[PDB]
């Protein structure tokens, strides 16, 4: 299980289809190139998606896929969310290390 980057509305919506066909935990990371806490918690993340390879991880550029960080009214960066069959389940804001991981566990857990 790996961090899935999703570029494109495609794969977004690829991503999302089968994740919610398999009623599977979606986490994903809201995040921006230039954004130094950002690139801090890249490591975290791809860390909690080997250690829980059955939900799925995605990773969004709020400047790529604006589409996308604005349905959720995403403008703080990194952000969370957790989405579970079309629901958002949480999110953590900012780089919180263990806020991130308490939350993914939570939400990963033989539900």
């Amino acid at each position: 299980a790996e961090v899935i980057s999703v570029h494109s509305l495609e794969q977004w919506t690829m991503q999302i289809e089968e994740a919610n066909t398999a009623k599977k935990l979606v986490v994903i990371d809201f995040t921006a190139s230039w954004c130094g806490p950002c690139r801090i918690m890249a490591p975290v993340f791809a860390d909690l998606a080997k250690k829980f390879p059955n939900a799925v991880f995605l990773k969004v550029d709020v400047d790529e896929l604006k589409p996308i960080a604005e349905q959720f009214s995403v403008e703080a960066m990194p952000t969370f969310l957790f989405m579970k069959e079309g629901d958002v389940k949480d999110r953590v804001v900012g780089a919180i290390k263990e806020e991130l991981t308490a939350k993914v566990g939570l939400h990963a857990a033989a539900q």
